[PDB]
């Protein structure tokens, strides 16, 4: 019964997604807001702990102890000069415990410190309760995945954060070996095949090339942006519009925290909007001073927006190549991870770097990494009987 099932959770830099194969199908499981994928984030406030959008819904209002970006933490020592340049952008507060950093936050009206691992496990946590109230029983083992290039110390914290979870933790694979297996590029018999995973996410940016032989994976190569994401995107779109509300208003809206959050928000639904239509529409009630603020923007200006941005994701796409001593003819499989490779002109400047190829997109892009998982986490527990 729950003794033979595994769930596989893609436990995300922004955003967790978690699956589960049964009856010859991945289901990807929606959270209690029927959302397929559930924000990386943890509040604590006067009352309560919050887990996932309802913590990212009160981000606004309480910053200092909403934690987000734990897994940029995570297996890390406090004076990693990583976790001394993070810790300059994060409204809360980050400590040193005997050279290992905690988050510090005001939890029920008391200071409260805690590891990165707790933090992941307590998105663990919520992944797993999700899983459980669609199953109907609850669901213990379970396959997680990591960035191809976390070393052992992070595979270990990440591995911790299961256990603390409740979670018997079949295995830690690798996101691009978890996104080739959801599209079955393990079983095509003999021979090795190259494969580059093109992952574009929420706030990182990673190229990984993988050669599968006989169903061996074998990283051969991983390059990226560590600070590149689909957020620099929304970021350009709330820049234009700043300018936009000046140019009709003769009033400057960048200082009131408040107009800039819900344009923000508002520019994010557009840019989602943007990749199946060639326009969107801004709809704001009383913006700043009482202004609606009720504009459009079309694809192409978007495009240009962000043109340097979707340019800059070719870089590490040769790097990679480079590195891994591959031609751009010798890679087999183009597999796309991360909401935002939906961006048309993103799949555009992929697609004719690699001379007119063909993209594997049909899986969910945010969704791939659970997917795999998850076909993972069945293969296992079957083998374990
Ligand atoms: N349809 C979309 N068009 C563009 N960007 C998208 C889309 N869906 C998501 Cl999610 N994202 C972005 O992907 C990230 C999460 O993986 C977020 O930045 C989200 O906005």
């Amino acid at each position: 019964m729950a003794k033979a099932a595994a769930i596989g959770i893609d436990l995300g830099t922004t955003y967790s997604c978690v699956g589960v194969f049964q009856h010859g199908k991945v289901e990807i499981i929606a959270n209690d807001q029927g959302n397929r994928t559930t924000p990386s984030y943890v509040a604590f406030t006067d009352t309560e702990r919050l887990i996932g959008d309802a913590a990212k819904n009160q981000v606004a209002l309480n910053p200092q102890n909403t934690v987000f970006d734990a897994k940029r933490l995570i297996g890390r020592k406090f004076g990693d000069p990583v976790v001394q340049s993070d810790m300059k952008h994060w409204p809360f507060q980050v400590i040193n415990d005997g050279d290992k950093p905690k988050v510090q936050v005001s939890y029920k009206g008391e200071t409260k410190a805690f590891y990165p691992e707790e933090i992941s496990s307590m998105v663990l946590t919520k992944m797993k309760e999700i899983a459980e109230a669609y199953l109907g029983y609850p669901v213990t083992n379970a396959v997680i995945t990591v960035p191809a290039y976390f070393n052992d110390s992070q595979r270990q914290a990440t591995k911790d954060a299961g256990v603390i979870a409740g979670l018997n933790v079949l295995r830690i694979i690798n996101e691009p070996t978890a996104a080739a297996i959801a599209y079955g590029l393990d079983r095509t018999g003999k021979g090795e095949r190259n494969v580059l995973i093109f992952d574009l996410g929420g706030g990182t940016f990673d190229v990984s090339i993988l050669t599968i032989d006989d169903g061996i994976f074998e990283v051969k190569a991983t390059a990226g942006d560590t600070h590149l994401g689909g957020e620099d995107f929304d970021n350009r779109l709330v820049n234009h519009f700043v300018e936009e509300f000046k140019r009709k208003h003769k009033k400057d809206i960048s200082q009131n925290k408040r107009a800039v959050r819900r344009l923000r928000t508002a520019c994010e639904r557009a840019k989602r909007t943007l990749s199946s239509s060639t326009q969107a529409s801004l709809e704001i009630d009383s913006l700043f001073e009482g202004i609606d603020f009720y504009t459009s923007i079309t694809r192409a200006r978007f495009e240009e927006l962000c043109s340097d941005l979707f340019r800059s994701t070719l870089e590490p796409v040769e790097k990679a190549l480079r590195d891994a001593k591959l031609d751009k003819a010798q890679i087999h499989d183009l597999v796309l991870v991360g909401g935002s490779t939906r961006i048309p002109k993103v799949q555009k400047l992929l697609q004719d770097f690699f001379n007119g190829r063909d993209l594997n997109k049909s899986i969910n892009p945010d969704e791939a990494v659970a997917y795999g998982a998850a076909v993972q986490a069945a293969i296992l527990i079957k083998s374990t009987r």
